[PDB]
């Protein structure tokens, strides 16, 4: 669809499953060279790799924990060594777990902040460092959430991590705009991925979530991959520092439908 | 680029010049059927019509003042009568003029509110009324500005009209999301159109505006048309109620570059 | 409570009932001189006047329709003629009525825009014109709503009017900040006033609204008057261009409590 | 000024200097019992303690590093042991240092995130845990910055920490609103404190900062303490989850004055 993506090198963290996997496949379909990332389970990575070969794409899988600095540095260097360059960096790895805020341990809080926010900072830092030192007008796409805007009781660490990601992205976008480096956030609503399989399995829970989505349906991973592909393309040449929400209307305050209140 | 746009009927208000004209040409290139709109004479409309024929597109021009209810109703009906249906409604007509707020006449205030806000409401209302009565999952795209967010001294009427447009769009998006009708805003920054030709003609004024754009350059109309085409396509199927800023970073607070403050 | 408010002249539009009335009484208690405004029913005005005399305050009532330019001009001039000066202008008059957006008449749309937005512009314009011509560091407080942020199906005209008010206020705040003129918005959530008496009368409707308020209760007019008094005082000397929401948490997305979604 | 603050117990982190010190003195003047906090030595704390005695207030100083969990837990317990209860928790400690984002070490990033964000989480958690277990309708005030909204090149860690603080505060506000616990942010612009003494010492730097403030002057600590006192009082009974900016108009986009752009 986007001719300018052909030959571009795209790195995606946490891309052995869910949204990361869907984006890896979409970029492969756009003829971009993809670097998949797995934390520990290499088998899941080989799976995404087979889907990519299925569409005639070219890709490699690199092990790396985004909370380990040397792993992030190595991930970026691996892309350059294998494909000769780096064009798009997508920080997608993340985690979440529910705990009442006043009962949340420092350990749980740090795990989420370290992975969701600091991990994205490291990925962004390494990609931009490369872009700057080589005069490349690359782009960084950070995977956020409707929760960088919508508060989330029981997930205060997650909400804080995404709210922080918003300001990190806007700051990097402003700081490097003069060099032609675009930095944007994608803010997905409820999407059908493994992180929600069990929740969406229960008919009561599923109906509950759907009631919070104005459009009435839980989105598919491909609907988010479509956003990532567009933002990475030259079609979005004048777009930087934004958060593009793809949430079926979640951020519009679903409880106020029908003129309630 | 977007195969799903082929055969879609797109109506664009104030499309005989500037952004409206560029969008008309882009949609024609996507093989959509376009309805161009001019306020009084049709010479400016003939240029766009010729540009559309040049790319093998199909289009018609309809006279209509967006501040006149019957004109807006007729504009929508003309699309249906000529092409048999309506798929995308783009409210783009607008005007602006500088006046110190405490010296602004009610006449100037009303002219801008009537055209920029009420005109968009009328266009949105008529398109949605049609979509609802015919079970069509159409879309409405409203042309806003970075000024639905960035205050604008000397243009208080314009800022108010776009701030109002933001809430109008988000309300319509929430209200009709259950019916599959998407409503979104595009927020352009400084773009090279006739409304800025004189301003950008002066080397001092041009450099002044460029200093307020982090990316360092004034955008081209095609960069905004690219956004409209994507938002109208099924690629943005899960996107509704948002304002997609295409401003080279204007909303990121340009005065804070280099860690100032 | 605020010693600096003693002797200040405060004008409040639509202050014969509800929030306007409560603010009139609160300012009288702060020893400010108040100018009450009624559109037609003078009897309601005399009532507020009696409450003010009850607290030993000084006030006058002036007839005026905020949609009539000469009435707004006269309202401001009356304050100056009676008390010799003007210090605080509060644009509070407003109206709302539910109608599905695609069925809303231009007449209903205009009535709300004219009263809620244009009326506030006129009041703001006249107050600021006076402040500027007399080197007075006055303040303007505009009564908004959580709906300058929260979309409102069935009330698209109201939402647009408040969204417009937000940008109008921020623009005026930026434009006149150098002259020491502060302009701020107050954004009330659901408050117990006559405009909601019937709605809150029904046990089912009342419980429905309360479910949308995190704090669990519908606010009282005095809780909003407290905000107005503080914003008008020198305690808020460095505060301008903001919208202070007093909504029990409505803008925090009530549907997401308990980690839902 | 606020009679309801008499006898209330207020804990303020990092209150031996700057804004924390000013707030400690203001609350003492409101007859509240204050718990001052210093990181290592206590000389700076003794100054505040003497200022508090000067106004006839009652206070104690407690050593504590907000990045050390046991220190935060002890700080809260010390207030309860000394004064018998806790009513207001103010997380004010913070730090910042400039470094180009692509050159920022993980060490610098973590130091700021740990202190500014995680430290505030710990303070909020301990205060709320106490409030919940004792059915106390207490309040938490978190010291943010205009930079939870305005991006800040060279201070990406600071911006991320405050953006994260915004979502943390809004989440806690929503989560505990049903229990009557209010949680709000104060967002100061440029204020005259020791953290800016050197910067504001230079005539060129000072004039540079003032040019980014619409009101034209750098705020004083007392102007921020005024906001904290009001938010803690019952006057703000219906206010929760907001960020009250006290910035002289900084968030209004200063570069757009005079209708530029
Ligand atoms: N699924 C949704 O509805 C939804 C909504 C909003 C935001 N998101 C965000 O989108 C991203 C993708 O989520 P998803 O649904 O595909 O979830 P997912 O769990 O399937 O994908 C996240 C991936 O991150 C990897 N990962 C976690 N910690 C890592 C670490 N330290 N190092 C390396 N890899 C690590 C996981 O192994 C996993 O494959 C996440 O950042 C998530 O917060 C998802
Ligand atoms: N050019 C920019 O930099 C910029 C930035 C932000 C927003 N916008 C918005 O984008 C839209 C397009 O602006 P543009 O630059 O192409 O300006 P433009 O003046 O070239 O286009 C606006 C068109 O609206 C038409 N129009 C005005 N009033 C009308 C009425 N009552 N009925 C019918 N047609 C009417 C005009 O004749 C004109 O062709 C406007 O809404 C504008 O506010 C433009
Ligand atoms: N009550 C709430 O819950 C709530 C929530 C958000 C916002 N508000 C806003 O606060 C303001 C006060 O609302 P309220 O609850 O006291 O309602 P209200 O109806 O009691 O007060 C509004 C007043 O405006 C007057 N008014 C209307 N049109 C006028 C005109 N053209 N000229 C002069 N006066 C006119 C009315 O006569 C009335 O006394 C309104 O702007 C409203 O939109 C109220
Ligand atoms: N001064 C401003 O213009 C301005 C603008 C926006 C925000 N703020 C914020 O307001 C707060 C107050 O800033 P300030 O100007 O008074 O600065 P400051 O440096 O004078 O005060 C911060 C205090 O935090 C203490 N502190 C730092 N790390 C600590 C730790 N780990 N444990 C305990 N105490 C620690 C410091 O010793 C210091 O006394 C900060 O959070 C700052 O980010 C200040």
């Amino acid at each position: 669809m986007y001719k300018d993506l052909e030959g571009k090198v795209v790195v995606i963290t946490g891309s052995s499953t869910g949204l990361g996997k869907s984006m890896a496949i979409r970029f492969a379909t756009e003829k971009a060279k993809v670097v998949v990332n797995y934390r520990s389970k290499e088998d899941e990575a080989n799976s995404v790799l087979e889907e990519i070969k299925k569409v005639g794409g070219e890709a490699i899988a690199v092990k790396g924990d985004v909370t380990v600095e040397s792993d992030v540095i190595n991930l970026v260097q691996s892309a350059i060594k294998e494909f000769g360059k780096l064009d798009v960096m997508i920080n997608n790895a993340g985690l979440e777990n529910p705990v009442s805020s006043h009962e949340m341990s420092l350990s749980d809080w740090n795990k989420v902040i370290d992975t969701n926010l600091t991990g994205a900072f490291l990925g962004s830092r390494e990609a931009i460092k490369y872009f700057v030192e080589n005069d490349i007008k690359g782009t960084v796409i950070n995977m956020s959430s409707v929760h960088e805007k919508i508060p989330w009781p029981l997930f205060v660490h997650y909400a804080a991590s995404k709210g922080g990601m918003k300001l990190m992205t806007e700051t990097l976008a402003l700081e490097y705009a003069p060099k032609g480096i675009r930095v944007n956030n994608i803010g997905p609503g409820a999407i059908n991925t493994p992180i929600n399989a069990e929740k969406f399995a229960d008919p009561e829970q599923r109906a509950d979530v759907e009631s919070m989505i104005p459009m009435g349906y839980i989105g598919e991973p491909e609907e988010i991959a479509a956003v990532a592909a567009w933002l990475a393309s030259s079609e979005a040449s004048y777009v930087t520092g934004i958060t593009l929400f793809a949430d079926g209307g979640m951020t519009l305050y679903p409880s106020f439908q029908a003129g309630r209140g």
